């Protein structure tokens, strides 16, 4: 988060924000529950009511992550349709305009397919989170039994300190305690391992997607440079278009670079 | 109290009062019962009517202390709101003015949170007072029984000095007396211990809060020094503001000093 | 604010918080509107509805500050009553206990009177804020007239560009603009001056109050040291109390130090 020490819900402008004023807030921000509907909210609340207490939060996280994946795939499909129909509109235009919008449509198609691949990786990470949820929520009943048996032992001791069940219940409490402390140890180990692996995978997918999208954007801007933005004076003829070969090579190079990209090929250097 | 030997309800001016004349009395001192309402007064009176006689005063003290804590938390919340909305007003002003009032709002926010922490400590001390009230008010019925039984013994002796109940009642009086004198001894011991511990805790919290507020005030005055109070002549332009970094470091240092403060780090030296 | 970069509504423990675990949250935090009543809320909302737009926020700040002052004076009076009745309870106790609680009552009385003095200073600062509110809210109608006249000029120009009123209205717009830009300049100057002076006064009062309360707390802890916390074994006699002279000199020294305190005598050194 970028907030400086102030009560303001506004952050100090960065270098990009200093370069130009930020655009006004989106006009599509309507008034609603802030999420669109209620069925997924009911699912989330059910995850927050019925599940075991100590696993309830992680089950809710898994459900919300599934919602995020659903929304991401839906918006990727919608972006694909938008690119297709944008190029459809650009078909009946100037030949230069038609070619430029067609190539932009292909680039957005690549962006959509890369989004789909990142979505598959994101679902793999979500499955890992589901696995850690499962193991930890199945290790919870050990401590549940420990708490129940210690409460029963306290109640029996208060009611009848000389009851014969005291010794056997004490052995059982010891046994659940040996079952439980070291189970906590194993749970911590597996939680650390699974969390580290899943988040490393997720961040590798994130950086790969970001770098591929950045390369696509750079190639698209270089190809936009090809577009002739010089206006033609009223009443004049249309100059001939000869950018088929240049955009031809540009899209060829974009595909070649996308094939060539590797995890080590990432040029992002954190400091 | 600062009153010198005079009938005056006025005290000799101190060095601070000698430096400048004291401000006139507050204009918000309206006419009322002096406390605002009646429900808490009814609660206090009920504490002063229904409880056991010797514990009634301490129960009243606990109730009044709860009232004080309620008022303190309410005024802390109101001060927080005042700081927020003051900085809100200062948003639409000069950039230097906006920054200075924003940082002042953060400082008052820190003052409010420190007040909340002191309030938690004060409630812990109030709980200790409640504990001493409970033990002492539960030890009162021992002396109540002693007084009742000695009155009964005197009445029986006057009515019938040869009654057979005289001997058994005398044994019971002895027994309550052995129950009561040493109970007074234990009550004195526990009262001393609890009072000393609770008041030491309260005074430690008080000095910690005072020192933190003093550091906040000093940093705030040093930051007010950053404000450009030089007036600009009519019709002239606004000089550029460059105090972001200086206040940046000032608030950083204030937070660092607040973290660094310890009980031994207090620089107040009573003589 | 002490929050580190995390979504947690919890701050990293400081040195004092590292020394001992923080006390649990206060048990007096009931369920209500969070402020106690509704009449002051109605007053605040009226300040936020009826006043001029650009002065509405500052008028609300003044009203909320008046509420804060009212609450502070009420809680100071309640603390005074609490100290008095605490010493009242301590009257019927051990002679050492009676003396120690009486002196503690005097110390809390001093704290209350210092709170009253700080309240007077705080009301002076609030009056300064009221003054800046008044001048700025009275300079707002100049820009109000400027906006009204420019809207009227635009409407007249659209309706009839050749209307004779165009020239006179244009002169009037120029005149309000000469009235308004330099009025903005003067408003910025007076706002800077008043804000700096008022906040310097407020912070001086704050640091003075904090230092006096810290000295009171230190003297009170040194006097608590005088209390004999050694328990007496059951069945034994009460050792004689001889702490009249020591507490005598301690309270004398506390009064002398309170008289001796000056603004320059403050030992708080911000870094």
């Amino acid at each position: 988060m970028h907030r400086t020490y102030s009560l303001r819900n506004s952050r100090a402008p960065t270098a990009s924000q200093l370069q130009n004023p930020p655009p006004p807030p989106s006009t599509t921000k309507g008034r609603f529950f802030g999420k669109g509907g209620l069925a997924y909210s009911f699912r989330r609340s059910a995850a927050g009511a019925f599940g075991p207490e100590l696993s309830r939060k992680l089950s809710q996280l898994v459900k919300i992550e599934k919602n995020v994946l659903r929304s991401m795939e839906l918006t990727a499909n919608e972006r694909r349709d938008a690119a297709k129909q944008l190029s459809i509109w650009g078909l009946e235009n100037d030949d230069d305009v038609s070619d430029i919008t067609d190539k932009l449509g292909v680039l957005i198609y690549e962006v959509s397919e890369l989004d789909d691949q990142f979505i598959d990786r994101y679902d793999q990470y979500r499955l890992t989170l589901k696995s850690i949820r499962d193991i930890e929520g199945s290790v919870q009943p050990s401590r549940d039994r420990k708490d129940k048996i210690t409460d029963k032992i306290a109640y029996l001791k208060y009611k009848d300190p000389q009851s014969p069940k005291i010794e056997v219940l004490e052995q059982e409490l010891v046994r659940a305690e040996a079952e439980s402390l070291v189970a906590e140890a194993q749970l911590s180990n597996i939680t650390r391992s699974k969390l580290r692996a899943a988040f490393n995978y997720q961040f590798d997918s994130i950086i790969e997607h970001s770098e591929k999208i950045a390369l696509i954007a750079g190639y698209g801007k270089a190809l936009l440079e090809l577009l002739d933005d010089s206006p033609v004076t009223p009443g004049e003829t249309r100059p001939a278009y000869d950018g088929y070969e240049a955009s031809k090579q540009i899209i060829i190079d974009a595909e070649s670079a996308l094939n060539e990209w590797t995890l080590d090929s990432a040029q992002v250097k954190p400091t």
